[PDB]
């Protein structure tokens, strides 16, 4: 399939800045733009910008854009405006947006429809709870949301010593061409990786070996958009990444990292989904999905807010996913008899340890190093040094 | 191709007897109205309640999914308590219950979380407080039992409707023997009025239009739960009846059936249940409106659902490949014409609202509504309706 890029071509583009320039503007925040830069690069292909009514309720009911085909988008993909910003904008074939005053992109023949927040946030997340990071953000945005054709002029850099990492869909496909990889398989991931997700990895590249495939090529595809305030920061978890990848944890000569520009929902199953049709944009083959995928505690009850199974089930019969296959995981912990990461059996509970991110925190303030084998050394070196600085 | 859960007539006391012999679980009215949707096919592929994957599926995206696509936006689920889990777990059939009565028999059962909460907010796109059904929902058990269900009698409620109470195969059969070339479906929740008519009469010349000579309407209000401030069937069925015998409806090309299932105000998830419905039982075609399966919100009065919603997603929904959607716009009463019209805002104070509650108004107080709104025998079996309240 073709990746449909919203960017102006580049022949096209000072035309096209001039025309901005005389139209009226919006002006959008930092996770707006991010959903610009997922809509440009073509990761919500085939969108050609911010969703009308009609593919809104598509993803809301279907989980599916059902027009071209069906193809499995799982999440809106629209911009919110209020009462006075429709009331300015309204009657107007196309309009600038605007980011740290500069106009990045025009929306041209837009449509404006009611946001309906309760109803969104119900079916995207299963929950209201306005105690929840995402959808606090969305209940603080307006009420009318504004379809159209979407026209990103300059290309999206965050100058954060990063945008090497940042490869398009189409730089991607190139990439694994170049490599001359027979199978792509890809892990997406929003927190330091440990041994228990590199044996997800490293199962999959083994299953993939057993297939027949030759140059099977990892995709490790940290999440780099809009996260939690308590999730690790970007360039810290890149730092740990490359750490890993140092100690041949994983083979830096089989992988391929960059990251996925997009913002973190924490909607489970809803998002998980998300994830993968986006990995298959980029030319991912096999998709490994394992526990709790984009779940997050509930905030009040700490309990998970997605059934932990669900996720990988889901994925598993998702429609608009026929190009990419799910390898689905279940938990791996640290086996303290076998003294590595393995799969968790209730048969021999007591062998197993469980480690989350805040027992890692903990561990680091006692001044602990995690089991052997369950970090790679010189990564929790990398992690100590980040707990450090949050002093 | 309806797949009845009841099972054969020859093979029906074997089966009785087989029921005798089990465990059973006792539910409850509205669980019954659910066998009985099961029953007679209305949920065709299913082979009884929903295991936990089909569940998941109709949670999700609205279809059911294994070897082919088929709508199905509603959980057709059992519930149960922990402690009805804990004495039940383990059998490999059981029977259910209603009234002292073994009406099914539920095979290979599979227990799995209800998640109450999720599960409305998903299927109703709210989680607000007093609905309805919803409500309901809240007061069963966190646990759901799937499995193969064979149901035994013939579920009769024995109120002097059920030779309306047909099934698909039964309707079908029904659509043979007028000659039938197109079938036409309406559901409907409540009295006819003539705005109602105006979407059916237009219906049936554009279907003579488009070529069609034997076109059947069927119209078919649904008997199962509805809430409290609802007319009662029975007094929908009398004056749906006064209407067919004013000719607003012609008689000779219209079947009157009554629809089983449950009433859960869900907007577009339900209307697509209710378009699957009819599907099965034949339908070509499909009526829809404004606003179908809505409700207001039991705080702010708002509606529920944004109004154009339901005829939006059922024409863009899967898994209905053999129906095509008839959509129309508002109807409403014309002062100008004097007649139920279609809705156009440059003649806005030509158009007059006419609700439930305007009815129970002009009734205590001998009032009609004007002249072309409803039958006038039709009108009258809801004024001896609205003297019963009080
Ligand atoms: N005034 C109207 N104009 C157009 N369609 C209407 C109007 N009133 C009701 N409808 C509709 O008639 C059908 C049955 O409506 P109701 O019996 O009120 O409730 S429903 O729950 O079954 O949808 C629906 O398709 C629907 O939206
Ligand atoms: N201990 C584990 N066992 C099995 N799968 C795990 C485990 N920890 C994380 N996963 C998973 O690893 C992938 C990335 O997890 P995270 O980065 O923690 O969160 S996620 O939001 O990207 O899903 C997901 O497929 C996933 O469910
Ligand atoms: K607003
Ligand atoms: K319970």
């Amino acid at each position: 399939y073709e990746v449909k890029e919203l960017y102006v071509p580049e022949n096209k583009l000072h035309l096209a800045k001039t025309d901005a320039e005389t139209l009226p503007a919006l002006k959008i925040n930092k996770v707006d733009m991010q959903w610009v830069q997922v809509l440009a690069e073509g990761w919500a292909t085939p969108l050609n910008g911010f969703m009308r009514e009609r593919e809104y309720l598509q993803c809301l009911h279907f989980d599916c854009l059902l027009d071209g085909g069906v193809i499995n988008l799982s999440v809106p993909i629209v911009l919110t405006a209020t009462h006075e910003d429709k009331e300015r904008l309204d009657g107007c074939t196309a309009f600038a947006l605007m980011y740290e005053g500069r106009r990045v992109a025009i929306l041209r023949n837009p449509e404006f429809f009611e946001h309906r927040k309760e109803e969104r946030c119900a079916r995207q997340w299963g929950t209201t709870c306005k105690n929840h990071p995402y959808i606090k953000m969305v209940m603080e945005q307006g009420d009318w949301l504004i379809g159209g054709d979407l026209q990103v002029l300059d290309r999206v850099y965050w100058n954060d010593g990063l945008d090497q990492y940042r490869l398009t869909p189409t730089e991607l496909k190139q990439k694994f061409k170049d490599m001359n990889a027979d199978a792509v398989f890809a892990f997406q991931l929003r927190n330091p990786v440990h041994n228990g997700h590199a044996l997800l990895m490293q199962d999959t590249h083994k299953q993939l070996l057993e297939r027949g495939y030759r140059r099977p090529v990892l995709l490790l595809h940290p999440l780099g958009g809009w996260t939690k305030d308590d999730d690790v920061p970007l360039m810290w978890r890149m730092k740990q990444h490359a750490a890993v990848l140092e100690e041949g944890v994983l083979n830096p000569e089989t992988t391929v990292v960059a990251i996925f520009p997009s913002p973190m929902m924490y909607a489970g199953p809803t998002e998980v989904q998300w994830h993968c049709r986006a990995r298959m944009v980029a030319g991912a083959n096999f998709y490994i999905v394992g526990r709790d995928p984009a779940g997050m505690p509930h905030p009040e009850t700490g309990k998970d807010l997605y059934e932990p199974s669900h996720g990988a089930k889901v994925l598993t019969m998702a429609p608009g996913l026929i190009t990419l296959e799910i390898v689905p995981f279940r938990v791996a912990a640290y086996n303290k008899k076998k003294k590595r990461m393995d799969y968790y059996d209730s048969e021999h509970h007591e062998d197993f340890e469980f480690i989350s991110g805040t027992r890692m925190r903990k561990l680091a303030r006692e001044g602990q190093k995690p089991p052997e084998g369950f970090m790679a050394p010189k990564a929790w070196t990398v992690l100590t040094e980040y707990y450090k600085s949050l002093e």
